């Protein structure tokens, strides 16, 4: 899969994008890779933050579906017109597919100034597509129309401009040059988000000792479309307390722990060893087994280059509070080669050949850990009448 290696780019904190083409002849756009959503949606009108957009009128193969789509979310929205057109990934498989495309005609706090992406590739399942689960997501169309195996994998690699990032999205396979050591699999609990189950959490080898359902309240997901590691309120508080204790030689302002303020050291003198490792134990394929993924402060402290003191190394705390469950975002994924094995309803983790580390510690993937009479750590989301009333033909 050499032709797919290094096909992702982006700016730190602003998402990873892949080059895609839409229409006939091919119109190149940079598209955010988002395992936390399920629509293929592209800028299709002028916007202050867009240098270019999908020009439907320039495409001989474009078909209008005569249906609108409205997608509000926490502090943002995009909306537009549904249609289909021919789509390819120049540095992906050598195929062209007819996919659903949402042509974004209006948006609020969706596009990001300087991110260099013009659309989003929702790689999650039909259940969370908009307007409804009948709108076939891109990857579903790719698999159905081609011989491409039902699997993709992601290797996300971490003074005037933001730091550039890079990585790889391997479509249809696993590239063994992108990882070292063992590849460990956790079940996809349900096909909507890429939902998984966390059975144990340790901070510097110390168990948080919470009921494991707290770790997955109200879900735990793997999301390339989230920057941070996001933790449920109770878990976040316990984690911050533990990380504070380990790093107590340094007294940071409350702003830092809230992700609202940078902390700095003189170039190259960052005391990495005072910040603890964080281990998340994920449910194994075998009932009473788990494996752990361990990440370093190099992952959860994001470098942000300052203009006022460019001689210092400055960092944002990239663990944040959630009210919608655990989110293993770019913070987690940057340590690992992550395999979204849809065919076998599982997610694989292995140590990434590109992750940032020092000479004393490394990001790790270790197992098995077996537990006698293991509890059910999954949370069951209360069923609303709205949801219950849906018919699923
Ligand atoms: C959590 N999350 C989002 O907020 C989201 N995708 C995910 N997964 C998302 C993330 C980013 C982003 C911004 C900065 C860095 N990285 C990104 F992915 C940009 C847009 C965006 O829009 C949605 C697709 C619209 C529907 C709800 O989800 C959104
Ligand atoms: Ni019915």
């Amino acid at each position: 899969f050499v032709e797919m290696v290094d096909n992702l780019r982006g700016k730190s904190g602003q998402g990873y994008y892949v080059e895609m083409t839409v229409g006939s002849p091919p119109q190149t756009l940079n598209i955010l890779v988002d395992t936390g959503s399920s629509n293929f949606a592209v800028g299709a009108a002028p916007h202050p933050f867009l240098h270019r957009y999908y020009q439907r009128q320039l495409s001989s193969t474009y078909r209008d579906l005569r249906k609108g789509v409205y997608v509000p979310y926490t502090q943002g929205k995009w909306e537009g017109e549904l249609g289909t057109d021919l789509v390819s990934i120049p540095h992906g498989p050598n195929v062209t597919v007819r996919a659903n495309i949402a042509a974004i005609t209006e948006s609020d706090k969706f596009f990001i100034n300087g991110s260099n992406w013009e659309g989003i590739l929702g790689l999650a399942y039909a259940e969370i597509a908009r307007p409804d689960d009948s709108l076939e997501p891109f990857f579903d169309s790719l698999v159905k129309q081609t011989h491409v195996p039902n699997l993709f994998s992601l290797q996300l690699c971490g003074s005037e401009v933001l730091a550039s990032v890079g990585g790889s999205m391997i479509i249809g396979g696993i590239d063994h040059s992108l990882y070292t050591g063992s590849l460990w699999y956790t079940p996809i609990r349900r096909e909507w988000y890429y939902e998984v189950i966390i059975v144990r959490v340790e901070i510097n080898g110390q168990d948080l000792k919470m009921d494991c359902k707290e770790y997955n309240y109200d879900k735990s997901i793997v999301d390339s479309g989230t920057t941070n590691l996001r933790l449920p309120k109770k878990v976040f508080e316990a984690a911050v307390k533990s990380i504070k204790a380990a790093s107590s030689t340094e007294k940071f302002p409350d702003g830092f722990w809230l992700g609202e303020q940078l902390v700095c050291w003189q170039a190259g003198t960052t005391p990495w060893n005072i910040f603890p490792v964080i281990s998340l134990y994920l449910m194994g394929e075998v009932t009473n087994q788990s494996f752990r993924i361990t990440i370093l402060p190099q992952q959860y402290l994001r470098p942000v280059e300052d203009v006022a003191t460019s001689q210092d190394d400055c960092y944002k705390f990239a663990i944040s509070q959630s009210s919608t469950g655990t989110v293993m975002g770019a913070v987690i994924m940057e340590g690992f080669y992550v395999v979204f094995d849809r065919a076998r309803k599982r997610i694989g983790f292995a140590v990434s050949a590109c992750h940032v580390h020092d000479e004393f510690r490394t990001a790790a993937v270790e197992g098995p850990f077996v537990t006698l009479d293991m509890e059910d750590c999954g949370y069951n989301i209360p069923q609303t009448d709205e949801s219950r009333s849906h018919h699923h033909h």
